[PDB]
């Protein structure tokens, strides 16, 4: 009834864009009602480095190698900004579930 569908992007940033993206979350500052404390895309720039390739919503879990279970979300942020020309992003996908009346089979 519920799935997650993961996968790894690598973004490559574009000067005058960074990677192009906003994150939420983190466990200081959930970005969810529920209290989910995962790092969340909250935006994705028009015409960025990102678009086509990630989606409002997506449940950041590592990036380059470094987990991003239940962290600050200024951790997050520094990883992010640390990084060089590229960013490995590894996101989960949330499809289904509660409302939607589909199964994955």
């Amino acid at each position: 009834h519920m799935i997650w569908e993961q996968h790894t992007v690598t973004l490559h940033r574009a000067p005058g864009f960074g990677f192009g993206i906003a994150i939420s979350g983190g466990r200081d500052n959930p970005h969810f009602q529920s209290g989910e404390t995962s790092i969340v895309i909250s935006d994705v720039l028009k015409g960025g480095p990102a678009e086509g390739q990630l989606q409002e919503n997506d449940r950041v879990a590592m990036v380059n190698g470094v987990s991003m279970d239940n962290v600050e979300h200024a951790f997050a942020v520094q990883q992010l900004r640390k990084s060089g020309k590229n960013a490995k992003i590894t996101i989960r996908r949330k499809k289904g579930g509660g409302s939607s009346g589909k199964d994955y089979v």
